[PDB]
């Protein structure tokens, strides 16, 4: 199957996460140290993307990856090459101050390729081709998950998907072609304006929106749908639960080993105002399913779950006072339950589509009969 | 003076955390990073001690040693290998799946051997024989330490000894050899069921558990003695506190420099729920009499203390709003307690022989009169 | 311009912190890790200033560079050097077991000898000569820092740079030769004892309590002037208050080009008991104006200021239910006032020449419109 | 079976190097890097064993562990601090500079000792007590080696045993105990100088000595038995190859796990002149037959040779113009023989014991008809 | 004492290699790894500084500062931050393609300065004002040198000194203030081409030069004088003796702390052709007087000779076969002269102004009656 490139997810959750719920355009950003994401960040309507990572992390932004969907101002690239990234990613459309509108915004652009040039930061565009079965790959499987599937058992999601299109690419996407070689002339791409190389860099822009599109879609907004209770215990709100869940759907696609892709997501409210664009919120870990890592290759009983991964490989730490959520594509199995409950996480979002289920390697049956943290699956509202 | 090995301090200490007061089988767990303790884990009723070592520490089990009491199952070795533990050692007996019963266990314990083989961590038996001078020091020392010898003021020991030797000979030991190769050929032991190997491994099994009754029988449940306070401020169950004291007098036996060995231990209770064995418990630091790290050695003022480097190499840190306590083997200096005090813990757990005492290069007047503080002594029940 | 030394900054600031308002002597500490600050310390009614470290920091002491204000007791640094600490700065004056009263005193100090030859750790002395231009150039801005030009808005500031050098030259600094050859033979420094090395450290002890005196006055105690409101919200002791700006005067000469110097120092305040010799308070970070780290290069847009290093190079998290104060010697520009207020700094204590000034590549207009931080600015009591 | 100490064989090499064939007396050394021998040396005629180490190796001495069989003068241990060793050990009978005679020989003790305080080099004892069951292992592996067992087929090894013990220990040990009490004091050893840790370093450099002599007796100046062939090609003398052949039986009882030991040492002879003691030869490399440097559990299938172990862990290379020889306790097998033949080596000295027998996993039929290599073994002279 | 800077010396270097006997301009390069000179070139009339560099050490230029005197152009540029160098400093007065002529050195110089942009490599200006008392210093102790001293007993010096500065300032000084000023244009350099730094930079290369020209006329060509033998054996050229001799001359300034500053330098010749400006002659290793590093510090019997520093931090092996020479400024002591004859050094050039002379911790005596080593001094030709 199909695989998901490394800066191609990290690059795929930075646009993703400019849409989180809520002159100078907004912008999302995945920090990324040792090849794991270690905070997902938006620009609030104070603060900027680069910014708020430097208020979250400080010093730990040293040897880390930096994935933003814009280009970072001046004052946004000082502070973080002064932290200690060493690659800072972008989406090569317009940057954070708009470039479609300025004589300060294009004096700004120039400041920050002085900035890269005479610094060691590797201000670069790590966007990648995708697989031409991996469009193909991502629409096959989006129709056969767990939320798509359950809508159809109350033509929908190509309509729903064809929106989804339409308003990522005049938002992620300079339709004009003679607009984005301003851009790109003035941020500093005069290698990627000529062609062959501007047009694979459009192509393959918007090769990677189809793929967002594709996936955001694949949890839809669509009568009335949400996660809710089968009976903290209150829900999220749910632009913020569906916006957690295509993240969740995002890292499905990193997916190695089997066939069909898991993704989890955990994120924590936490009880006191945050300067970041996602609120209260923050990002705690996130996981796909995959072998132990050093190829540790009865095919299924040596992988390791995409809550288990998420458990393993995350920054923040699960606070008992605050509220934290965890996102699985899936339902949770007999294995990673007892270690969701355990790690402490108080509720639990996912698609009861297994569940009940027995296989012969794995099982569905300890989700149904929890006790102690909250489930909310995808179905109609019960009011 | 004999010293204890480190792999059979952690050895020791993994059967004697899976003795924590509270199919499958109890196991306990030591993690080990730079040759310092930073976890001690029981199994729950509900998980496991691999299981519980991924929440309490996630990634952060990178270049970590582990040492189990059992061979874990192959779900909680695939988790570890995966967070990236550096040497998974065990007690090579009955594993945590028991093969004492079934069809399951035997194909759990392949599977291990498959994903032993194909991971890269090292998944061996770091037991060693004892020095042949160890387990008669140990018993001399444990028939002078402070709390047998409180007891006297107020031929037993020696009947208590046998008793634990009785019980764990039945827990942490295959009596029968039969059972035993079968078990060591289960568990990929080929090379270790032939002798001289064979009873090699059953003598230096037999060896350290012999050590553990003799040190476990050192603070012993006799005549209604316990930990109470001399006149939070609450004690702990007498069986938790006797428990964390005999893990204090197991790394008293570390004592490399001073002809009489002291060991601390700080333990810290969370006002929460755990997903540990232990409960709400969990390890804060252990520590024993050494000269500084280098070789930095009158003889008695370069020594630290076993407070002070429990105190230095702590994993967690002393929570003010949580009860965190220290069980030192001695009575602590005038030197330890202020930092005790200082460092925030609320409890002290000690036997108070020494207390009152004017050395030369040692004093023990301040625990007396030290206020803010709660002291714990062995003694019997004032009520 | 001169800029001042990086050992000769935790030396002053060593120093200072003995200042800290509240047979062995206060003794202030400053712990360095990878060039920066870590934490500020002080010496307790009753711990030292190198048991304090240990508290504070445990093991994370590993390869930090120490700096005492006065040489640490055999204790103290049995401890530090167990911990990992590779330097241990001091100020060459009276240790901290004073010398000018006794036996113990005297033979402690040849305790520390045999345990500085024993140990790997260098226990030197990192004291340097000033430039030439640096004493004088200290004066000239220290006259036309934000605190001084207030009070002359409302030909003292010679009175109080002279008090301040009378009180810190009898106490940073012995003024017989014969009592100083004592205990530099006494502190093992024999080397140190005949001329021209003996006027030489003298001399460059003498440069900088000048200097200290001189920065120390820049922050007078003339007439009711301290922080006020301009109108948690509650003001801090005056005499902390200046003490912490201070700190943020002596990090103003860190500045790497820029013609003004700017210096910010973060401290946050525990609702817990402490034992710290600076009470509840502790350290959270530092900084100041210059540029990117990898000399990164119109000239003031490529410049980190000294509130945004201080959020970038910080060692404690800033709690939310935790007081919060930060000092920028001059007032915050519109840059780093979204950042203090986005990190949940409480509040801000700042002078209040450059407020609501409109420069071509900085503006301090969001200062006074500032709302959700309690401001703090130089100007005598409303009350 | 025992196992010899890393440390005691580079002591015991650096003793055995002193007896190299040729006021400041003959010092051996042995240069040791990752835990592998990668030089051997012995003092000039005119130069000084740490002298020669320096002209040797220069900047690759960097974290190398220089054992010396006399402490280095303070000419030497300049140079070797300077660059960059790790721990110099050394044997603690008499320095370099004799101290049996001087005012010149005391003062340069001080000066070391005043050099070792103030630089970061571990310039320690490394010597450790034998196995209680090692020197009986060593005196009854000897008489049944390949050369005591070669003279036996044509009482006399223990006659030659008794006379090298006498003249070993007259050479390597203090006889007086008033005289050695002096010798630890003057070289900075007062912690040695106090019962028991007096009579436990004499007691322990006696069982040092004893086992040298036991080993050095094994390769015995017996009649006219030397290396002689079996009619470039010219034999080594006499006393060289007894020499190096010693050192290849040193190596012997490294063995892991192998009743029968078995160890290699490669020497070159250079064609121009040079500073070393042993004249124009250099040491190659040096193994013992042990298992890899992990595990490998037919269980001699998976042993790597002594004389594999020499190829792979060599500090110099076999130059094809010089004449280089390798020095085997036992027979080449079949598989080393290829491998002394393809690496270049002109010479080898072994025992023809084992030539010629075919074992299960083992055969020793290739050195019978080794074309190409000269061949010399312990036998009588044939003319 | 004034002591040279690290970078302030590898770029005095790196000009007089310029110097070496022998559009495009001829070359000098000093290649340091670790703070240790490994490869003196000049450009040869076929090849270039930075080629010559590649060739000689490859791949080694891994993590090594390279110090021009003039700008690499883009084709050697491009291939040394391709082996992987860390830092590219240079003489900022004229680069290889020299400006001073056309379109294609314009045009080069631009390509530069894209390389440099988007390459990682620190091409940079690491040239330093001196210390105030430098140049006096070495004017001072220039004078009193062996070899003006020599001179002087058979004026002038001043005399020779002005022809130098004339000559080396037309040679590596863009005098006119246009000129240069276009250069630091073309070259990117246009931070410094405004006032005060353009100023500063001009200066402080006027003073270096100064300082070069001050050094340079302590080894004069006045009269017939030169290096010959007191009493291969062949000299070498006098121009290539007086130019290596300066190179010892001028890490004598580099001196710890020693009024008689004493440099040396290791030359060797090579038997076949080399692409080098130097010809068959290349760098063998370079030293002066220090302390041992690691904070060491009769003070005279704890400092590491030039030549002995030479041996230790040698980068290439002294082939027996080659002719190899080591310049001291001053008369190798008794201490080194067994290291330089062990070493296999052939010839010895030095200054026998205090030879014979024996001071209390030094001798000059093994000098005179040095036998295998060709003795070349500073004296008149005797023919
Ligand atoms: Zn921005
Ligand atoms: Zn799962
Ligand atoms: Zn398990
Ligand atoms: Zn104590
Ligand atoms: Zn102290
Ligand atoms: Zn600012
Ligand atoms: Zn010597
Ligand atoms: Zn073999
Ligand atoms: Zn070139
Ligand atoms: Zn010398």
């Amino acid at each position: 199957i199909p695989r998901l490139s490394k800066v191609n997810l990290f690059t795929l959750l930075s646009l993703w996460m400019e849409l989180f719920p809520a002159q100078v355009k907004r912008t999302g950003l995945v920090v990324v140290k040792n090849m794991k994401i270690v905070g997902l960040h938006c620009s609030s309507e104070d603060l900027h993307a680069g910014q708020i990572a430097l208020i979250k992390h400080g010093s730990r932004l040293k040897n880390c990856d930096l994935y933003f969907s814009r280009k970072p101002c001046s004052a946004c690239l000082k502070m973080i090459v002064n932290a200690g990234v060493n690659r800072i990613s972008y989406w090569p459309a317009d940057p954070e101050i708009s470039l479609l509108t300025s004589e300060d915004a294009k004096l700004d652009a120039k400041a920050v390729e002085r900035l890269k040039s005479n610094s060691r930061a590797h201000v670069c565009v790590l966007l990648q081709p995708l697989v031409c079965y991996m469009v193909q790959f991502v629409e096959e499987t989006s129709y056969k998950c767990d939320f798509i599937q359950k809508i159809t058992k109350t033509d929908f999601y190509y309509e729903c998907k064809q929106e989804r299109i339409k308003e990522y690419e005049m938002l992620f996407l300079v339709s004009n072609e003679e607009m984005h070689k301003q851009i790109l002339m003035t941020i500093g791409l005069e290698n990627l304006c000529e062609n062959p190389y501007f047009s694979n860099l459009r192509q393959n822009m918007k090769d990677l929106i189809l793929l967002l599109a594709t996936v955001a879609s694949s949890v839809p907004n669509f009568k009335h749908f949400g996660f809710y209770r089968s009976n903290h215990n209150q829900s999220l709100p749910q632009e913020i639960a569906r916006h957690c869940m295509v993240q969740a759907r995002l890292l499905a696609y990193r997916t190695e080993d089997h066939k069909t892709g898991v993704g989890a997501v955990i994120w924590a409210e936490g009880k006191s105002r945050s300067c970041d664009g996602t609120g209260a919120m923050y990002f705690v870990g996130c996981g796909y399913n995959a072998f132990p890592v050093g190829s540790e290759y009865r095919k299924f009983r040596y992988i390791i779950h995409a809550a288990q991964n998420a458990l393993t490989f995350r920054c923040q730490e699960i606070k008992p006072e605050e509220r934290s959520m965890i996102f699985v594509t899936k339902c949770p199995c007999d294995e990673c339950v007892p270690l969701i409950k355990g790690a402490g996480i108080k509720q639990i979002y996912a698609g009861d589509v297994d569940v009940g289920k027995k296989k012969a390697d794995i099982s569905y049956m300890r989700f149904g009969e929890l006790e102690g943290v909250s489930k909310f699956t995808w179905q109609l509202n019960p009011s």
